[PDB]
């Protein structure tokens, strides 16, 4: 009882389920075979949706808890943390979303397959289900989008209990009196600071020596570093760690050296969190059968219209080389199905912009610093704090700066790097401002709303573009 | 030198003399003194920043930002978040205290700006008393002269009265009084379902006001607002606990000898005569430009019907070395629409060109959720006769607003048929007010919805939403909804 389909997509995270509604938009017949229990991969059960919603409330707890919302003249006598009902409105938000996804599929057509697809012929994917049932997919094309897995650490095993990955981390049941987490790249210093908040006791370990994974600038990533460590935050960067015991008692004894040597100390902990990194799955596909080999990384390679070897198989998102982020595998998706139906594919990786929610946050989008040096760019700087921008002072809420950096030659924006209230949002501008090719000049003389954060991103265009800003 | 108070009174030439210091003045005097012109900026207030300082923008979002946090944890949202508080109490003195710490800060530091940029602050009553001369009068019955190449008039905007009603800042009350109320009333009747009224009503609603909004045309939300965009936030208002009366003009109010109020009401058109009584009236009805006693008459500036001095392109008035700009001029009575007036202004006393696009002009609601628009409207383009498409995208199903449980509303895009050129942006929901930003850079370039939808939003933002309502528009379907 085979199943006949133009498209069939093997997964459903943001790039697969995205790719499955749009190829069935443009009228391709649309399977699309997920495993587990739920639409929306990664992203929405286990990754930026629960991590959002916790970033959220625990914000907000600290608000009440804390000195802000008593300095507002909002006073509160106790202020306790119910963390079950805090847990239960993170999953609540998760069920509506997945819910969701199901629906858009009716909507769209597309047909969902439940089970473990493995390719089994150029045009045939077959699903196996949890009971070992079947069902045969006969398909002209075939989508890969099967996603990321955590990155595990040599030498200690996650158990989800007390050594936890970021999917143990989201749901603890009490907050931990002490926490360590391995890796302070974005994944990291979320979870970090939602235990943080919560009441528990963090330190982060890191081998490098900044806070905020590859890619941000290093200004922004001292600066930032320097904000959470006045919230609570410690770290222990240029860190290595050699090991960690579970011991008899449930406690866990971390040990940790210098990255370039020596300085070997032990540090315990209730909750170990690992989070080194994340990797591309690819786990039984079929692909050694195939003959499609996989990159030293585990990436699939693929081409302009992201065509594998086999040129009628593809793939998208986590499994392939670029920012491993939702919003790139959704576009990969949405342009790898155009491409099947014989439109133009393009995605401009220096456009796709980067966020940390925590608070302040963190936002960025094209060149760091640091880039421009490594290509010999010779570039500018406009920079504009938030403590003098009328929004963020009439919140109280003052923390960063928005960064601009400049071309001298044309006064092409090449980057922007935001620090503080509203960086999440507005960094989409930017993100627009780039992909139109902005000078500095034409942001500053765009009309932005008065009182706006985004007037922040305005004041600093017009410094990078005529030397100084009006209200700093 | 920098600072000419009471008892500096010697003679001053300047290239460039600003009259007020407001959004567009202050700004145009930085302006106009980073281009290299001797700059001086008279102000009759204590302090500069003009109404949006001191009486208006900041103060304003100041109280909305903390009554809806109030709100959050008095309500139902905190609970829901697993943010348990035995007794939430309102000290409204100190949320008070909070808009005026603010409040102060930005005053200070338009004064540094000021002494940095090298801009002679003269604090006085200024009057133009020549074609290249002002005169201000000081606290203490001092003058002072000002010799000046150019003069730039940026003198504001007041509260419109209304006829037989006296504000008296105590229980009728202009927006001035409204954001220094000493407690809590228990019934308050805002004439005027504009921008400014419903900002106010709201934050005093959620504080614990049972708020009436009285207006004599039949939308809220001012001028300029797409119809449908304002029935849907009514009805969320409504919601909220607004009360709105539209359609009605007040006949009268009286102040009673047990210190509440009577306001008496009719249908717009006649009839339906009704009384309601409130503890507090604010009269919001409207501002007008503001030129009083400036020496325009005896120049032979003529004001047009409305109050306004009128200007040519160039923002120059009939006397070609004397400009005006901002809430005096004509066009939307905004902050930013002020400020970037007196840049261009400046600019082109510099040499350049002068050119604004009040198309380009956003607007914003801060009430939770906001509202925002940028271009055109679905009435503005049909009695143009432009040909256009509609895109929505709703709110609820957004993935940063589900997750925050915050999903009212939605974005709404108006693209050109034939060309999918954006027309217009408006959005109801939250972020309103940051979003519409990328909608005037979209705007800026005549982007079309394509353009947009095409660009890499950040998973999950409220943005996606605008990156939606565009795709929905040059496709005919977004993604997820
Ligand atoms: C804690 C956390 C927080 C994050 N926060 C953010 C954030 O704020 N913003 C951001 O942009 N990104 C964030 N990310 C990253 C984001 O989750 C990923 O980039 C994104 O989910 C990748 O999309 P994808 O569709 O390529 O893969 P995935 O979301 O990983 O989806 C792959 C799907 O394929 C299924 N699958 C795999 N193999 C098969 C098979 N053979 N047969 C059937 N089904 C199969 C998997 O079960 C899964 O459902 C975060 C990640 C984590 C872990
Ligand atoms: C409650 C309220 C909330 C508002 N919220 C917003 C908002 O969120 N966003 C927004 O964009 N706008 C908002 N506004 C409107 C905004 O305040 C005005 O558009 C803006 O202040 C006008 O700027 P201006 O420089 O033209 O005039 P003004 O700000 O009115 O400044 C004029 C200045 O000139 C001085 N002056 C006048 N005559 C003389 C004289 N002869 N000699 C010396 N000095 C003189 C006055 O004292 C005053 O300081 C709000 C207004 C109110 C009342």
């Amino acid at each position: 009882q085979p199943i006949d389909a133009d498209v069939t997509v093997i997964g459903s995270g943001p790039g697969g389920y995205v790719a499955a509604i749009k190829a069935a938009q443009l009228g391709f017949k649309t399977v699309c075979i997920e495993k587990n229990e739920t639409l929306g991969g990664t992203c929405l059960n286990v990754g930026c949706i629960p991590s959002k919603a916790l970033l959220n409330n625990s914000h907000y707890y600290h608000m009440a808890h804390g000195k802000d919302f008593a300095s507002r003249g909002i006073e509160m006598s106790e202020v306790r943390l119910n963390l079950d009902k805090m847990m239960e409105q993170k999953s609540t938000a998760v069920k509506a979303l997945t819910g969701g996804i199901a629906h858009l599929f009716k909507q769209n057509k597309v047909v969902h397959v439940n089970g473990y697809g493995k390719i089994t012929g150029k045009n045939q994917v077959t699903a196996t289900k949890a009971d070992g049932g079947t069902q045969v997919i006969d398909t002209k094309n075939i989508l890969i989008a099967t996603g990321s897995e955590v990155t595990p650490f040599p030498g200690i095993t996650i158990d989800e209990d007390t050594i936890v990955s970021s999917t143990g981390a989201l749901s603890l049941k009490k907050v931990p009196e002490k926490m360590v987490v391995i890796g302070a790249g974005v994944i990291g210093v979320e979870l970090c600071s939602v235990w943080q908040r919560l009441g528990a006791d963090v330190t982060a370990v890191e081998f490098l020596g900044h806070v905020g994974g590859v890619g941000i600038d290093m200004e922004i990533s001292k600066n930032f570093q320097r904000i959470l460590q006045k919230q609570g935050f410690k770290f222990k960067l240029n860190t290595k760690v050699t090991g960690a015991t579970k011991k008899s008692d449930g406690k866990i004894d971390v040990s940790i050296e210098a990255a370039s040597g020596g300085k070997a100390e032990v540090i315990t902990c209730d909750v170990l969190l690992v989070c080194i990194g994340r990797r591309p799955f690819t786990k039984n596909l079929g692909l050694e059968e195939l003959g499609i080999e996989l990159d030293p990384r585990g990436r699939i390679p693929v081409n302009t219209r992201f065509q594998t070897k086999i040129p009628n198989i593809y793939a998208i998102g986590d499994v392939v080389a670029g920012p491993m982020l939702a919003h790139k595998a959704e576009d990969e998706g949405i342009i790898c199905v155009e491409g099947m139906a014989g439109g133009a594919v393009h995605i401009d990786y220096n456009c796709v912009p980067s966020v940390i929610y925590t608070h302040p946050e963190v936002a960025w989008v094209g060149k760091s610093e640091e880039q421009l040096k490594e290509e010999g760019i010779e570039y500018k700087v406009g920079k504009f704090p938030f403590a003098a921008n009328s929004r963020a002072k009439t919140n109280a809420d003052t923390d960063g700066m928005v960064k601009i950096l400049g071309q001298k030659s044309t006064d092409r924006v090449l980057g922007a790097h935001i620090l503080g209230p509203g960086a999440g949002e507005m960094v989409n501008e930017a993100a627009l401002a780039l992909e139109y090719g902005a000078s500095c000049e034409d942001i500053a003389r765009v009309c932005h709303a008065h009182p706006t954060l985004s007037e922040a991103f305005r004041e600093a265009n017009l410094a990078a573009s005529f030397g100084k800003s009006i209200n700093f």
